[PDB]
């Protein structure tokens, strides 16, 4: 993967190129207003050490932060999301993997068309990396999920449990 991040809008000002996860971009860039993704799938974070608001970016050019749906010019850590060949996830109605459950191996643009819960309170990533979204059609807050256990909603970094769509990360 390769991404170039620029301080100024329209691919200007001081820039910095990443090829791996970077937990602290502050020594190399004091703001981020445009980005170019040459390869791979990336997650940008508003705060350092993979903290704060998250934004998914795929191969392409982003002339301003609103183009990746950011609300500010704070990008302070990033992750190169790992490729997978298969994806499988389970979502649960309540904490600790109880209540009604649903599984996906495809993208789901609208969770409520399959499930009947505006909120999801635990989940299991069995394969592949996924971006979870607060709202249907891949809108609202974004949360990266990677293979592993998520037993409450605060484990994917949310402060609420709204989930309305789910996308597989693919290159």
């Amino acid at each position: 993967g390769k991404i170039t991040l620029y301080e100024d809008r329209g691919f200007q000002g001081r820039h910095y190129e990443c090829s791996s996860d970077h937990p602290n971009l502050q020594p190399y860039l004091s703001r981020c207003n445009s980005a170019s993704v040459d390869s791979g799938c990336w997650m940008l974070y508003e705060q350092p050490n993979y903290s704060g608001l998250q934004y998914f970016l795929r191969r392409g050019d982003y002339a301003d932060h609103q183009q990746w749906m950011g609300l500010s010019d704070s990008v302070r850590s990033c992750r190169l999301i790992p490729h997978s060949g298969s994806h499988r996830i389970r979502l649960y109605e309540r904490e600790d993997y109880r209540g009604q459950m649903i599984e996906f191996t495809e993208d789901c643009s609208c969770l409520q068309d399959r499930f009947r819960f505006n909120e999801i309170h635990s989940l299991n990533v069995l394969e592949g990396s996924w971006v979870l979204y607060e709202l249907s059609n891949y809108r609202g807050r974004q949360y990266l999920l990677m293979p592993g256990d998520y037993r409450r909603y605060q484990d994917w970094g949310a402060t609420n449990a709204r989930v309305g769509s789910l996308r597989r990360v693919i290159d």
